[PDB]
């Protein structure tokens, strides 16, 4: 369809250049990388201070480059924990310019009423899906499996 055509042509021009997690209370950078961790396909690999689990409100710093114009860029985030989803998340960015580069901060808050389990148990066995869409086009689906260290 052209709905198909328009998703693999937007993934042609994107790119994640860098992002950042900043302890929302204290704003100190927390992790920092540069690989493209939205590229699909692939399990990419993260390794992040165990004391980030902590941290009731995480501050995320993402830049990102489009060749492609998009009306309602947004993404939908699931931890899964063995398999088994423990929390959900939605952000949205909105309008995208053709050929610009941007950097969108958002706030990634713990759901209420739920423990951390210990950074032991959790270390390897946590995989981060981020689904990547204009509006209900899907752009990407990728995934990072996460280390506490
Ligand atoms: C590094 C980290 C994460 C990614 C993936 N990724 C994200 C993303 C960032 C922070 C997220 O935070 C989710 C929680 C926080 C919530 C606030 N309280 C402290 C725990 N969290 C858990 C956790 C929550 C619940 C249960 C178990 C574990 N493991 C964590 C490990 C690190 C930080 C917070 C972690 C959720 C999603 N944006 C992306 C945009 C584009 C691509 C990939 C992207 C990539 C690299």
């Amino acid at each position: 369809s052209a709905k198909d055509e328009r998703a693999r042509e937007i993934l042609r021009g994107f790119k994640l250049n860098w992002m950042n997690l900043r302890d929302a209370e204290t704003g100190k950078i927390l992790w920092q990388g540069t690989e493209d961790l939205s590229v699909p396909g692939v399990e990419h690999e993260a390794r992040v201070p165990k004391k980030i689990l902590k941290c009731k409100a995480v501050s995320r710093e993402l830049n990102f480059s489009s060749t492609e114009q998009m009306e309602k860029f947004r993404l939908e985030q699931k931890v899964y924990f063995k398999g088994q989803c423990l929390e959900e998340w939605f952000f949205e960015f909105g309008f995208v310019i053709p050929n610009s580069t941007n950097t969108w901060q958002s706030l990634i808050e713990a759901a209420p009423e739920s423990q951390m389990m210990p950074a032991s148990v959790l270390t390897g066995n946590v995989i981060i899906e981020t689904k990547f869409f204009d509006d209900d086009l899907l752009v990407s689906t990728s995934r990072v499996r996460l280390f506490y260290v």
